[PDB]
């Protein structure tokens, strides 16, 4: 039972992940000011005891540590550099923790401008999904200002199962991209396997039973198969997110001349899925890219 | 479980067959063994097996004969070649092919064996050398249901569990899909660990993070530890996984179903074979990524 | 103007390619006996002066040189080894020229059985398309019995623009697969290019115009693009044939541990096209694998 | 023989392409001021009659139309926005023609800043290679300011075989990326074919001879094969440039949810070639990615 920090916490982006994080931060006794581009999404947290912030700039100005959890590099950059953005609220004292999954260049550029105005910066992307976020069981990958990482102890314990500190700014982005590349590629392979079973007159259910008896058995494999078997593609992690992470993972490899053919093939299947309107369903809807 | 009265034959004392036979003998079966190379049989005579001279004669001597060889080419040769399984079949004899082959091969072999009064069951196995030694294989069977039931004590000895998947052909198709998934995942894991290496990240830390995530599995952990220790001693030969990928793609071809993930994994494994990794563990595909 | 051989010529398989070959053989004054699994296809050559054969065995028994031109390895093997097949008509002296595109193992196995019964064997797969076949402008790739190659001079000159002799049985199969791999992969690339242009608001027509001004300009590129632009996918070379050739080319690489990723990718796109019912259209119908 | 424009012409970037362009501009009687980040590359051009500019800003300030031909989006952006860059020299009326191959977002961002200072902007990327640039036989793809395109008539005729005007800014970038995607993918395929031939005991020379008798015969196919057969990988078009164009083409497809699996595959082979130190050889050096 860790006791919560005195520090006034701000939170920007009440999305699929952010929403669960904030809940758990409030459950565990933190003082939190929330903001979201769409005001309506804040209502449920105001009810759980959050303060409603008017802009990112003002949230940062009011709070000691501000977390942000948005979708893209484009969104992360806009949140910081746009009008009434984070940067406008930064002064010596203020700390910003970016939990968005972006590329290392984005995180480096953002850390630089923030530090240039007297701020402190930590990247802390998260590995998990809506359910894990709601349950407060995310795996947190952090890099940057070590002191700030230690200040976020109670926060990371509320939102998370465990936390890794990976050194200098850039490293958490690089690792998160690799973790998600593995996840996204495996999902493509699972969907390829289930649809091959279907089409060759084999039982998908029996394929899953066999796989669960083997060495490859995992919570992920079982859960994503069950989704497909039930026809349930309600998003636990958005397909568009995983395709983004694959795209960026491939770019990381490009940057160091390292072929990533498995990721490259996965990416093209996910692009097909997006062309078939699956962007806002679960990543498991890549299954629809294989359907005849 | 009490072992069957039936005289059991076993052909092919390879990576998988060797463990199966050991477990059959441990659990009290009467077993006659044969292997193209005679020397591999010596340990098994010491563990109580009878030495068979030819596949034909083992089949002729035994009630149920299991075979476990590498390829479709080897499975076909073992049955159709001189002193092969077919020459020993007569009304009532039973053959259980545990090799991983394509559906056409298993169909062709079933048909010739049945045509001479034999009974046929396909029972490919999912696992590796260690699981085979431990008697913890997952068995996928298809064909003659009565023969499946007769193999009860044998399957319980060699296996953790068993599936019966219906008509001949279905176990082949399923096994290829299972292995396609495994093979493609291994290519992805290798791609992930090498990308970590080359980008200044810790491979060990990558594994630690993956082990805290939802993707944590015995397979993931074991195969990563192999790579991290530089240990590519074969638990499942790389050449076998590339064979299975090749056949899984051929299965898809037959029903016009693209398998691009498999296709990509297959080319990586082909590269590994060109770098002389065929007789190492499937995890040696890691070497196809090394700069 | 080359004077036609005395030899009685047989021809098995009056398909997309075979039909034009036979026409040109008759135009140039050869005595030809034709056979086709479907008897009705042989009618067209009655007025052109062909004799109608009843079975492959009988055609081979009657003729000095018998050409075959069928679709797959399966078909080539069945034509030889099935009931009243080519093998049953072979006796010392008889000559068989297989013009089907198959793998080297198939041609090797077929050559061996035919020679075992006193026959002579040449493989002479053809590069071209229905139009070139009709015009007598095929490129012929031959391997095997050199004497038989020289005996086919007048036939090859009738049906072909030019001919290559590539040595021992197996070599023409291997070369033909590589030629078709290149062609099939290129066609996938062209379709990828035209569809990307469409979807990004560029003019397909102008893409072609630019390509025709560059160093890549070829009859093939122009012709297949004009098909796509006109929506005309009437078969000049069946899509299913090109996918078969890609499949086999990948198998050839497999056999010598040589990755063929470009072919592997092309092959998966062609399989998609087949799932979308394009098997019997032109290979350019792979375009429909890209359509949103 | 067209009469050269009165206008003072500036040229930035005397690389593989720029060098030939400038030589032809001078041959055809234009007044040209040249600049290059490395000063020494300008020396030949003073002999051939060019004025030596000190900075990009100053060249733009001195000239009526300034052409730029640099490697990357990163280089194009730095050339314009860096210290003493193009932007610092722009004033109402001045014209900039960017001939670098970049993505549409880069060309858009650059056109906007230049126009914001009263400049006029045209994108005019070029299709060809060092030899065609030297011969003045490039294909020019232009988009943006139509008036400026017409003012460049003498320049484009000196440096080019032909020119296309594709409309609004962005369109030339998109088209160029597609053209290069096709070229780059095809080169990968050709390399795959020649190496497969090698490894399976066939003659690469004979493969080329057969292809030259077929419908796929092109200057490109012949030239790139002859390079490989002679072991001559001296750059006509840098491999790094073709891999950049493939990467950007794939990014273009990402942007509109269009899978480009052929490009994706080619890109991974080129990345392997870069990992084998082939970046500064001809694009045909992708051959070395296949060598056992
Ligand atoms: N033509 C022929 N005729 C008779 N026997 C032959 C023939 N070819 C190989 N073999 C035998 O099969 C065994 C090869 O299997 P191994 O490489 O150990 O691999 P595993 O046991 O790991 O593989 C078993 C299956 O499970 C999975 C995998 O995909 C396989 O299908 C070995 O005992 C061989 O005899 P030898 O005399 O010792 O060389
Ligand atoms: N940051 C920066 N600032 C100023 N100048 C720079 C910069 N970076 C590179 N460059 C210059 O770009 C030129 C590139 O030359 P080259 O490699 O021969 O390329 P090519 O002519 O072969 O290719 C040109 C384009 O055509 C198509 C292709 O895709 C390319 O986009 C070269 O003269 C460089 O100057 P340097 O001092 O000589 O090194
Ligand atoms: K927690
Ligand atoms: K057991
Ligand atoms: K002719
Ligand atoms: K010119």
């Amino acid at each position: 039972s860790i006791t919560p920090t005195d520090k006034k916490i701000g939170f920007l982006g009440l999305g699929l992940m952010g929403s669960g994080i904030v809940s758990n931060l409030l459950k565990m006794g933190h003082t939190v000011t929330v903001w979201n581009r769409t005001a309506e999404k804040c209502d449920l947290f105001i009810q759980e005891g959050a303060r409603l912030g008017r802009t990112p700039a003002e949230v940062v100005s009011t709070c000691d540590i501000t977390f942000a959890c948005v979708s893209d590099p484009k969104a992360a950059k806009d949140l910081v550099l746009g009008p009434s953005g984070v940067l406008q609220g930064i002064r010596p004292g203020k700390c910003y923790v970016d939990m968005s999954t972006v590329d290392a260049d984005t995180v480096t550029e953002l850390a630089q401008v923030i530090v240039s105005r007297g701020g402190r910066f930590l990247e802390a992307p998260v590995s998990g999904n809506q359910q894990l976020s709601n349950d407060g069981m995310l795996v947190i990958l952090a890099a940057g200002d070590r002191g700030l990482y230690e200040d976020c102890s109670s926060c990371f314990q509320a939102m998370g199962k465990t936390s890794f500190f990976l050194g200098e700014v850039g490293n958490a982005a690089k690792m998160m991209l690799i973790v998600n590349m593995v996840q996204g590629s495996f999902m493509a392979t699972i969907a390829e396997g289930l649809t091959l079973a279907q089409v060759t007159g084999q039982s998908q259910q029996t394929l899953l039973d066999i796989l669960n008896q083997g060495q490859l058995a995992s919570i992920f494999l079982d859960q994503k198969c069950q989704n497909i078997l039930q026809g349930n593609f309600k998003p636990d992690f958005y397909l568009k997110y995983i395709q983004k992470d694959l795209r960026l993972a491939i770019a990381l490899g490009d940057a160091v001349n390292h072929p990533t053919p498995m990721a490259a093939a996965a990416n093209e299947v996910y692009k097909r899925a997006k062309a078939l309107d699956q962007s806002d369903n679960d990543m498991s809807a890549v299954y629809r890219a294989y359907i005849h």
